[PDB]
């Protein structure tokens, strides 16, 4: 109930919203059906249009007009945006040459540059180039300010998840808006795009920018606009708030456009009907900049032009139907479309089984256009699992396609030519970023970055301390002229032991064998210096990684590689080695096929044993430094040390072996040498964080050898590939992966073929940022380089995507 009977006289677009059943005059009142009787009349004036004309200049103030061309309008702060152009002979902002804004040029009383966030639904990244002729205003922002060629959205590439990620710096799994459509089993409630429940505060986790602003004493202009409020009125409102007294005026503002998403859905991303929406958006930007220029605020305000997601070609005929796969289709609930989410229709049916459903959806048709997953098996880079709102069963749908339950759903709902929501690595999903203003750099291109990073920068722009978030603060320092945030490396928590030879061979009762008892002064000081760390500078190029938690581990040196070996997990946390362009692949000799050797620096009690592997019918083992890349027959022995051994399912060994035998050398050729750091990851509770030992659900049968959920690799070289990895002068180049450690290869439909037809594609699917690996391991890499820390932070957030240009 609202007693809609009060008035909006002198209250139009009030900054503090008021409490029921009193009536409202704020820019959101329409969405709650709660405006005062006179809101339309007083607040949504339209009379006479949105522009001055020659004959309107110097007119009598008629309070009924939408905007004004009378003499007093400037001091009142309510002229039409073109007033000075038409009536005082001024030029439009877009027709002015651009000039570096070295310092805020603000009116007296402004304590900081204001920030205006101009967000646009469905603005595909390629529109910047492809629509550049019809967007002169946006194009001046882009080329004069700072721009990325695209910005990576979060998965799923839907509107609400992405807007709230922009607002909070959080993955959807942490902020709670995990789709446009949701069921919370704890609440027993549903969230929908249409309706009432989406307004309830309990859906919305983390701390959005406007709350962060308020708590720290920065005023925020009510971010959100009712859909029927035309765009011209939104701009005039923002411009009016900017004319308020110093004590009342907001410092941060938000404009949102429903275009071009709304049109893209009907016509496809490049429909010829798409030119007009792009022209209208540019006109809107033009109105804002002209209005800022009028108020002498155009060299004072920081403007962010930002998209939530792109748009892809999708039609009705490109639908897959679960009814073509499942006999039991009526006992399941599907969240449909560009992603699939499956749960039981009734919790009272115990004959439901996720295992049988996954199996029936696995590699069933030659060209199948989705892939099912248990959510914990999704690529770690999606960060899409740790929320009770995300169903155990997920479908990743191919770009250009849809998934529905039964065909009736599609035709008892062809309408659409465009949709979004697919995997966030997909080109057509990429969106935009432009920063323009005194705090941004001038005429600067920056590399692609992820939208999770913006919350930090918008806090920086405003002098705020960000709430705890998933950005890496400092990683976007290169976009900014000043207000940079200068972070420090986290302190190492655990120091390593450096064990020498302390144990005799006979003390080890591991059930391991090796054909190795084959017998010199020149070459004995030699292997000792190797064990003391004489080639460490060759294999540990960026310093040893820091261990950021409390644990007990040893550093182990060898001719070919260096490891940090965990006495708690009985395996290395990390193994580091360098492979030069010139290096040669050999084979594992026959005498050494099943050779595992005791490590006389590590106690039997801190070692794995061979017997456990023999007893465990499911689990085999592999090596972190690959025997294949030994620098000599004599050095090859080090690769068979029990302290280089990790638990591996036979099916994963196929993956691991091909990566190690074929791909490492390939990358050394292509990149002029590589540095490699490999290791295990444990994430049994799929939270994206390093598991403590009490979190491990699986051990190699009858032992305390814990089983990894994933294996990572970080592959580094010189960005200038004319210089070899070990002798690099400048910036670095990185790619990494986090491969799930699976007992089968069900994920790769062509895995009964030769490894050269499926392994590399699998690795690409599971590409990762070094930062992802850090969360999952509690290590901090790149500790000792010649590069600035901000630059290293950027490198750590890089994701190698494997999409073409
Ligand atoms: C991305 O960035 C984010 C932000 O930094 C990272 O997430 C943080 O991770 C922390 C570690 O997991 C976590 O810290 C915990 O805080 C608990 C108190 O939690 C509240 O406080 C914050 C601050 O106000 C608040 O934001 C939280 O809001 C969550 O919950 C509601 C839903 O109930 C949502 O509205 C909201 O969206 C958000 O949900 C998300 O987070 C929770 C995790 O808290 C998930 O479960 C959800 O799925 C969802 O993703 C909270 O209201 C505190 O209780 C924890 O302490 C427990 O564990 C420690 C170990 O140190 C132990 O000392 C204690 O004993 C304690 O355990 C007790 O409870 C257990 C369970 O009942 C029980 O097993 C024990 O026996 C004990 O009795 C913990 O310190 C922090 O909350 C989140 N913050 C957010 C916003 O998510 C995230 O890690 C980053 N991601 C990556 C990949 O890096
Ligand atoms: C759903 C309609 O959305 C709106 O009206 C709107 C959204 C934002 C916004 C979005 C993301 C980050 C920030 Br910070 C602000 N501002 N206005
Ligand atoms: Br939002
Ligand atoms: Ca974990
Ligand atoms: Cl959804
Ligand atoms: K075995
Ligand atoms: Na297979
Ligand atoms: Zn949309």
């Amino acid at each position: 109930w609202t007693a809609t009977s009060g008035s909006c006289k002198g209250r139009c677009f009030e900054l503090q919203e008021v409490g029921p059943p009193d009536c409202r005059c704020d820019n959101l009142c329409k969405s709650y059906s709660s405006c005062c009787h006179d809101f339309d009349e007083l607040c949504l004036k339209t009379a006479r249009g949105w522009e001055c004309t020659k004959d309107r200049c110097g007119e009598v103030r008629n309070e009924e007009n939408a905007c004004h061309c009378s003499e007093d309008c400037l001091s009142r702060g309510d002229c039409c945006t073109n007033y000075q152009v038409v009536c005082k002979g001024e030029s439009h902002w877009v027709d002015d040459d651009c000039e570096e804004i070295k310092v805020p040029e603000c009116p007296a009383g402004f304590v900081r540059p204001p920030l205006i966030i101009f967000s646009v639904d469905g603005f595909r990244a390629s529109y910047m180039k492809k629509g550049s002729k019809v967007m002169p205003n946006i194009e001046k922002l882009r080329s004069c300010g700072t721009h990325a060629p695209y910005m990576r959205p979060v998965y799923p590439t839907k509107t609400f998840p992405n807007l709230y990620t922009l607002a909070t710096g959080l993955y959807p799994e942490s902020h709670g808006i995990v789709g446009n459509s949701m069921y919370d089993p704890v609440f027993d409630a549903s969230f929908h795009l249409r309706g009432r429940e989406k307004f309830n505060h309990r859906w919305w986790g983390g701390q959005p920018l406007w709350i962060t602003a308020t708590k720290q004493g920065v005023r925020a202009g009510t971010f959100f606009w009712s859909v029927s409020i035309p765009h011209e009125r939104r701009i005039l409102t923002i411009l009016q708030w900017l004319s308020l007294p110093d004590n009342e005026r907001p410092s941060v503002y938000a404009f949102y456009s429903e275009q071009p998403d709304f049109s893209g859905h009907k016509y496809g991303p490049f429909g010829p009907e798409m030119t007009n929406p792009l022209r209208e958006i540019d006109k809107t930007v033009g109105q804002l900049m002209d209005g800022l220029k009028q108020l002498r605020l155009h060299r004072c305000v920081n403007v962010i032009f930002v998209g939530d997601h792109g748009m892809e070609d999708v039609t009705c005929d490109r639908t897959e139907f679960l009814s073509n796969y499942l006999t039991n289709v009526d006992d399941i609930t599907l969240v449909p479309g560009t992603l699939g989410r499956i749960r039981a229709k009734s919790i009272n049916n115990s004959k439901y089984d996720p295992k049988t459903i996954i199996a029936a959806l696995t590699c069933k048709k030659p060209d199948q256009h989705f892939k099912p997953y248990m959510k914990q098996h999704l690529p770690k880079r999606l960060h899409y699992a740790n929320n009770r709102r995300i169903e155990d069963i997920h479908l990743l749908v191919d770009r250009r396609w849809h998934v529905a339950r039964k065909p009736l759903d599609v035709y008892k709902k062809c309408f659409f030519q465009g949709d979004h929501g697919f995997d966030n690595k997909v080109n057509s999903m990429q969106t935009v970023f432009v920063g323009y203003g005194p705090t941004f750099k001038y005429r600067t291109k920056v590399p692609p970055f992820e939208n999770i990073e913006l919350y930090n920068v918008m806090c920086d722009l405003l002098g705020l301390k960000p709430a705890p978030n998933n950005g890496t603060h400092g990683s976007l320092n290169h976009l900014l002229r000043t207000n940079t945030f200068r972070p420090t490396m986290p302190d190492e928590v655990s120091r390593p032991n450096y064990p020498g030879i302390m144990y005799l061979q006979s003390e080890f009762d591991l059930g391991c064998t090796c054909d190795d008892k084959v017998e010199n002064k020149l070459e004995e000081l030699n292997k000792r210096l190797h064990t003391k760390g004489s080639t460490k500078e060759r294999h540990l190029l960026y310093g040893r990684p820091a261990v950021l938690y409390r644990t007990s581990y040893d550093i182990l040196y060898h001719t070919d590689f260096e490891s940090g070996y965990s006495e708690i997990f009985l395996m290395p946390l990390w193994t580091s080695y360098t492979i030069s362009k010139q290096a040669e692949v050999s084979s594992i000799p026959e005498h050494l096929t099943n050779c595992v050797r005791p490590d006389v620096r590590v106690s039997p009690g801190f070692s794995q044993n061979c017997l456990a592997y023999k007893n465990d019918k499911q689990m085999s083992y592999g090596f972190l430094f690959p025997p294949y890349l030994s620098s000599s027959p004599e050095a090859k022995y080090d690769a068979f040390l029990v302290t280089n051994m990790v638990p591996m399912y036979p099916a994963f060994k196929r993956v691991w072996a091909y990566f190690q035998r074929v791909l490492v050398k390939k990358y050394a050729s292509e990149r002029n040498g590589v540095n490699v750091i490999s290791g295990p990851i444990f994430d049994y509770n799929y939270d994206g964080l390093r598991d403590t030992e009490d979190e491990i659900k699986q051990y190699v049968e009858g032992s305390s050898i814990p089983v990894p959920t994933h294996y990572y690799s970080i592959i580094t070289s010189c960005l200038d590939f004319t210089q070899p990895a070990d002798k690099c002068d400048g910036p670095l180049s990185v790619s990494s992966f986090i491969l799930p450690h699976r007992p089968d290869n069900d994920e790769s439909c062509n895995s009964s073929e030769d490894e050269s037809k499926w392994v590399e594609e699998l690795m690409k699917m599971h590409t990762a940022r070094v930062r992802d690996i850090e969360h999952l391991t509690g290590l901090d890499f790149y500790r000792k380089t010649s590069r600035s820390y901000s630059e290293i932070l950027t490198l750590k957030t890089y994701l190698h995507t494997y999409e073409s240009e």
